[PDB]
């Protein structure tokens, strides 16, 4: 009932997959190539011309955090109550915040903005410790006693910045031993290990 | 026991502040001052560092989409089931993702961008009047035919375009038609007519 469709890459569409394995559920993976893209048919039908296009039975839905909010929604992993939704929402705005910037390093000024950026990284990883410290000290997930699609999403931007600048976890304790519980997950585990996530380039031009 | 703490702008909080408004709810607003602010005590404790914080009881919010999804869960404007609820979210991503381009004309590029800007600007309304023509022929509301945080959040950004490259909208009459047709809401009338929003700065350096 699971489609998703973009490009070869793990991108803004590694951490839905996280969620789906993790959950176990099954979906289909549509490739788009560069070329059937620039071909200009498959933009031109996308709402907002971008990728990725998520499929749920009749339901097509685009960006990231509209599908990530829709599986929370749908699966049971958005809080337990409307309280803890709304801070499993604003934990995922500050993870967005942050990717928005990793994406515009990547893409826009790598070489010459690495060093600022690694440099301004502690201040950005902070709140989200700060965040797990007031959780039953950051021994569960980032909101609440169960996991949330938020959970998923930092994970992922976690796991890309350490590739980014290895050991910028080290002075985070808990969000270090967050990483290494939730990657320990059977499914995840698993999943992250396949060829499916191994064998994929983080992000487009292949800097990372 | 609604709160909202920031700037003496209407910026990203003028969409909730259109919420409560029209949905007839009370809510006291704390001005923060550039003076305030940079004390650095404010800041220090803002989660991210940033403005707004919204405060529900005990219960504290930061980021305009957090709180804009809040107000929507918990006062029912979240669509009729979680179909509308994931459409209504795409909608606001799309929405989000204007605002922040149209942020970053204001206190970036201004006068060096404008006309780039208002060029492109078609090409950025456009899905929003495709979503509004496939739903009762743009009759209603954005999504469903029960308004929701989306609406208001579109509302506004549509507002400050006009504002921004006026008659822009002219090329839109389903966007027209749901401007004038929500502007006419008594509540909400009567807000934006209100010396509260009326004699407020749409952004910080006063451009807009």
């Amino acid at each position: 009932p699971y489609t998703v469709v973009y490009f070869p890459v793990r991108g803004r569409c590694a951490a839905l997959r996280m969620l789906l394995a993790d959950q176990g559920q099954s979906w289909k993976e549509e490739v788009v190539t560069v070329e059937t893209w620039q071909e200009g048919s498959l933009k031109a039908s996308c709402l907002y011309g971008q990728l990725p296009k998520f499929q749920d039975g009749d339901l097509t839905l685009y960006q990231s955090n509209t599908i990530l909010r829709h599986l929370g929604r749908t699966l049971g992993l958005y809080g337990k109550d409307q309280q803890e939704a709304a801070l499993v929402d604003m934990v995922n705005d500050g993870v967005e915040d942050l990717r928005c910037k990793y994406i515009s390093l990547i893409y826009t000024n790598y070489e010459a903005g690495k060093d600022d950026y690694v440099k301004a990284l502690p201040g950005q990883l902070k709140p989200f410790e700060t965040l797990l410290s007031q959780n039953q000290g950051g021994k569960t997930f980032i909101v609440g006693d169960q996991i949330s699609f938020a959970d998923y999403n930092l994970l992922d931007l976690l796991l890309i910045h350490e590739v980014l600048a290895p050991g910028c976890l080290d002075a985070f304790p808990l969000l270090s031993a967050y990483v290494g519980r939730l990657s320990a997950r059977p499914k995840l585990k698993a999943f992250l290990a396949s060829p499916e996530y191994v064998n994929l380039p983080i992000n487009g031009n292949g800097k990372q």
